[PDB]
DNA sequence: CCGACGACGCATCAGC
DNA sequence: GCTGATGCG
DNA sequence: GTCGG
């Protein structure tokens, strides 16, 4: 990766600003500016011909400098030094530990993969499944599991109603070699935006997974998302693959497409194409694109009958699955 | 300068 | 119990 | 932290 040292940086500065900090603007800003920063196709050679782009201004150019210059950056250096801050980060990469109960864990002593251990009962019920599957959930899925487990996905949900339909989204629809998770759009007919005509439509699904042991554990679960755990069986005396985190989402079956354009992400290509929609006078959630009105208030649904309508309406591109991976 | 920065589901808690 | 705010994802 | 107006 051409600019792989300075999108490190600035990745490690937008975690500090979120997990020590808790300044989520300025999270949001060093992402941006790495995600630009990677998608750019020269090898940068100064600050100043990374402020060119936008996103990075001049504090990052400075620092981008500094890290041209020497290789490291003074900043992170000391971070890294920090007691508090570091344990603070390692914290929340623990699933269910964010920034606040990362803090309050530390201010009770609370510092190491050993404390939590000890300390399972101050974890709510997130928190300890996603302590008991850290190392795991820290593996990355190669596509070939990937591939294994939407099969087992899309057979199971046939077998329970075959109307239902369950699409893999995020990084595998981009086509990623490899993925941090699996994410699946849920839909069946009698959920519409207009009725809900059958009840524990996701429950069953969920009910279904669990009985052939594919969930393993429950985040959380409601109506609408499921948010667990899920294993690939192995074969005889094979070791067993890790655990994996699994999302399901079911989407009124009439709003398909703005479902799948959210699902398939990347996070940061949302933001800048929801950001983008405001501008032109729109607002896209996972359900509908809206206009606004002179007040800015949401005007009503507007019709959509495939991805390219939504970049339609705001005057994009059509951008592949593949071209989203900002 | 300075407001705005995407949009939302589920879990948990405070206050009534 | 319900409603609203907050955390986390 | 960055940017548009
Ligand atoms: N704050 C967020 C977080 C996520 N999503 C989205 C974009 C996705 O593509 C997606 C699926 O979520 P993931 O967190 O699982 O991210 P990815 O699938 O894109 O990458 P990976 O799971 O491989 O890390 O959720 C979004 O719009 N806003
Ligand atoms: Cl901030
Ligand atoms: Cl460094
Ligand atoms: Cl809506
Ligand atoms: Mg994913
Ligand atoms: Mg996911
Ligand atoms: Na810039
Ligand atoms: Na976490």
């Amino acid at each position: 990766t051409l600019n792989g040292g300075i999108t490190d940086m600035l990745t490690e500065l937008a975690n500090f600003e979120k997990n020590v900090s808790q300044a989520i603007h300025k999270y949001n800003a060093y992402r941006k500016a790495a995600s630009v920063i990677a998608k750019y196709p020269h090898k940068i050679k100064s600050g100043a011909e990374a402020k060119k782009l936008p996103g990075v201004g001049t504090k990052i150019a400075e620092k981008i400098d500094e890290f041209l210059a020497t290789g490291k950056l003074r900043k992170l250096e000391k971070i890294r030094q920090d007691d508090t801050s570091s344990s603070i980060n390692f914290l929340t990469r623990v699933s269910g530990i964010g920034p606040s109960a990362a803090r309050k864990f530390v201010d009770e002593g609370i510092k190491t993969l050993e404390d939590l251990r000890k300390n399972e009962d101050k974890l709510n019920h997130h928190q300890r499944i996603g302590l008991k599957y850290f190392g795991d959930f820290e593996k990355r899925i190669p596509r070939e599991e990937m591939l294994q487990m939407q099969d087992i996905v899309l057979n199971e949900v046939k077998k329970v109603d075959s109307e239902y339909i369950a699409t893999v989204c995020g990084s595998f629809r981009r086509g990623a070699e490899s993925s941090g998770d699996m994410d699946v759009l849920l839909t069946h007919p009698s959920f519409t935006s207009e009725s809900t005509k059958q009840p524990k439509l996701l429950h069953q699904v969920v009910e279904q997974l669990q009985k052939v042991h594919f969930i393993t554990d429950t985040l959380s679960k409601g109506e609408t998302k499921f948010m667990g755990v899920c294993q690939l069986p192995s074969k005889n005396d094979e070791k067993e693959y890790p655990h994996r985190r699994i999302d399901i989402r079911l989407i009124p079956k009439d709003q398909y497409y703005c479902g799948v354009l959210y699902f398939t992400g990347s996070d940061i290509f949302n933001k800048n194409m929801r950001a983008h929609a405001l501008e032109k006078g729109f607002t896209i959630n996972e359900y509908t694109i809206r206009p606004l009105g002179v007040t800015g208030v949401a005007g009503e649904p507007l019709p959509v009958d495939s991805e390219k309508d939504i970049f339609d309406y705001i005057q994009w591109k059509y951008r592949e699955p593949k071209d989203r991976s900002e």
